[PDB]
């Protein structure tokens, strides 16, 4: 199905047999939606082996998938490798069997539920000055990755099952391309796998929060969960979706904000102006606290602009359909390049530097919810959205009020992302840290 | 999931790894129902391999899963095999599409459509004694179906398309278990002979088809389709379908008729005085002249009973449901033996023997719908059915206005059925033919 896009009048890349164009994918994954982008205009398409994805700019467009055909054709995302027994997981989950799975784990993820992780979040918040005074009082350069990945870490285990460790103190057992880009190209593949027993994810791991989640059964996230029902293999399988997200999420973002807030001294000294103003003389941060600084909100948008770690959003066209004056057959997966959309002069001025007040209140009106997308939209968006920005937050209030952020000799100024797909850093970010 | 039908209450044979209960069929299809029929009541389970194969027996489980809740759960058969671009097939959609080809192609069997087409089928009902004359006169054992298959293969040539030739006078181009038993035991096999465009049929035909009908789409049930709309490669999937119908469905039927006559002189002789009582003088048969003879319609609907060259009907459950009070997971096909109805001491009397006087308009009340389906029933039920009894019984009418039948030395009695699972007898039915 090689010519599909050339028979129904959509330009893109020339694909090859098999492969399709997964060759274009040696510049990056972001580097071939820009190019396609400058080249093609509002939509083109590709393939990813034999596969046709439709890419789509327009913000009519994108609303119509996302938002308002989305129980009906925009449904699913593409089936990705041997899942194992992680079919059951809310993401990989399809149709009405995830749409019970996203309803029994929305009150999770409330206005009133998030509130009380926050005098638990918050604890980590001093253990993280206590790691950042003793890498900052030995006055030599330290791996953001490292500190906030642990963090991170120690809030998961907190607020999944309420296990308090300090992943950076005891590193012994802190719990946590080949075999699968020929998986892409060769779909068939998978069904052999499974009856093998084989799942892109290290299998013989799983079994240990399989069997982990047993005294927590008989006597934070999982307490809002059994309550009610959920089976036993699907509630590990949802807690590892939960693990996987708020670990690479909040470290990957929190090491791209003090990256910024460091290349950018005039942003981070605001910023730090605005913390003492609201909490005096580092006070402790509440959840009423952290809705109320602007600026703050204003830093973590930007940084979300620059580096969206989703860099794609996903559908699978589940009918014939036709959008906003297009036909779309049935099978494609519809593809929204996030990326491409918030580096584009259509819509921002200067998309390659850092400015803060493009999201201030006066600014923040002029901007289309549906080109800045960092957790979606619609019912198939990110569950744990406003979950991850209080925990980024709340951390970024605390380190802000005790150390500062400046440069070293092997920061990599310009930053350069990395060659896979993960939106992390080409190298790991590293500073000079000082207490104030 | 060997276990399936062990942890509903379901019983049944004891499967193996991979190979399930296909080793149970060295005696046969059929033998295998009424054996599981005999020690397991009304519902047992079974598996082809690692598909779970459900058994119903109770008449309203059949109605329901036929005839009520088709269009919601039992709407598709089982996926056999690679299709290649058989896909396309009635009987092989599923869902919508097939919903769209059934209703495309219900006109073409009407009760109107129907009656022109008997002028055309009533000239092969006087070339069949042509070559019966020949075969007759020279006094010497008959292979009927080779003479029954060359009418039906004459038959289809002319109500499919408009081909009139004599698939035995001209046997130069008459157009016409190991790849697929593995094939059911691994069905991770079928995606990857589909992409290597490997067939079940042997693929290099078909193109015939597909570009014989060439001259017909320039300038039956041809014509009645293409008017209107279908596609080039649908049309000549579905009229594949019909060939392979219409062919070893009423030459092997014929067979077993004229086995039974030949066997009960008592029935073949009340038949012979019916038919020259109706049609006085050898008169020619008519459309209303089939619909009056209710001793002929006694005969063929006995002898499908006894030989319903369908066994099985079966059905794909889309959801879980519970139908007449048992639970029925998704994804079980629910299989409907229909052989083992057929022969049952719970609604027959002597089930082995052949009473025509079964079906009397007197005893006809007296028989339930839906345990003798010889064309299943519901929307997916047979839609070539009165095409089929049609053709059949103008054939009879026709032999047997002038050639009566007895067996022969070689004739095998009593008759033993085919040991794979074509419906066909283990030895060719041949049988002494004379002239009146
Ligand atoms: C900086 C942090 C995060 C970002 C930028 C982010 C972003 C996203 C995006 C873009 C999507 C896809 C939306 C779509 O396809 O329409 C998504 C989906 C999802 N996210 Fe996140 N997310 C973050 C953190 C989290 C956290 C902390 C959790 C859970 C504790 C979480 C759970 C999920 C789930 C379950 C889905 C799939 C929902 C579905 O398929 O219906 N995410 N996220
Ligand atoms: C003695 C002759 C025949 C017998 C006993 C017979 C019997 C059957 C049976 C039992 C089914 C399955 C019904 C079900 O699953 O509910 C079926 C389906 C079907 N038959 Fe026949 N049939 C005969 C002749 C024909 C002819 C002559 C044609 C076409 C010209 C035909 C076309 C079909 C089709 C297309 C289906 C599938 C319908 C669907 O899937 O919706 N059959 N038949």
């Amino acid at each position: 199905s090689h010519g599909l896009f050339k028979k129904l009048g959509i330009p893109g890349p020339t694909p090859l047999p098999f492969l399709g164009n997964i060759l274009s994918y040696h510049k990056g994954f972001c580097m071939f939606d820009m190019e396609c982008h400058k080249k093609y205009g509002k939509v083109w398409g590709f393939y990813d082996g034999q596969q046709p994805v439709l890419a789509i700019t327009d913000p009519d467009m994108i609303k119509t998938v996302l938002v308002k055909e989305c129980y009906s054709v925009f449904t699913n995302r593409r089936p990705f490798g041997p899942v194992g027994f992680m079919k059951s997981a809310i993401s990989i989950a399809e149709d009405e069997e995830w749409k019970r799975l996203r309803s029994l784990l929305s009150p999770t993820f409330t206005s009133g539920k998030l509130k009380e992780m926050v005098p638990i979040i918050a604890q980590y918040g001093d253990v993280l000055v206590r790691n950042l005074r003793r890498e900052a009082e030995t006055g030599k350069p330290v791996t953001l990755k490292d500190v906030f990945g642990a963090y991170s870490m120690d809030v998961i285990t907190s607020t999944s099952f309420g296990v308090n460790i300090d992943s950076l103190n005891n590193p012994q057992d802190p719990f946590v391309d080949p075999f699968f880009l020929s998986i892409t190209v060769f779909p068939f593949l998978i069904p052999i796998l499974e009856v093998l027993n084989i799942c892109v994810f290290p299998r013989e791991v799983t079994n240990f929060l399989r069997k982990s989640v047993k005294r927590m059964k008989e006597s934070d996230f999982l307490q809002l969960m059994i309550d009610s029902a959920l089976s036993d293999l699907e509630l590990v399988a949802q807690s590892i979706i939960f693990i996987f997200a708020g670990y690479e999420t909040t470290s990957s973002v929190l090491s791209f904000i003090m990256y910024e807030l460091a290349t950018h001294p005039d942003v981070q000294q605001k910023l730090q102006e605005e913390i003492d103003a609201v909490l005096p003389n580092k006070a402790p941060p509440t959840y009423d606290t952290v809705l109320q600084m602007e600026y703050l909100d204003m830093v973590v948008n930007e940084t979300l602009r620059l580096f969206p770690i989703a860099m794609r959003l996903e559908r699978v066209c589940k009918k014939d359909v036709e959008i906003n004056g297009m036909f779309i057959p049935k099978g494609v997966v519809v593809m929204i390049p996030s990326y491409a959309l918030h580096r584009d002069p259509k819509y921002w001025t200067e998309p390659e530097k850092f400015l803060p007040e493009r999201f201030s209140k006066k600014n923040k009106d002029n901007i289309d919810p549906y080109i800045y997308t960092p957790f979606g939209s619609g019912p198939r968006n990110c569950i744990g959205m406003r979950f991850a920005l209080m925990n980024m937050k709340l951390a970024l209030i605390r380190v802000l009020q005790n150390f500062s952020f400046k440069p070293c000799k092997e920061t990599q100024i310009p930053l350069k992302l990395s060659l896979g797909g993960l939106l992390q850093p080409e190298k790991p970010v590293v500073l000079k840290v000082e207490s104030r």
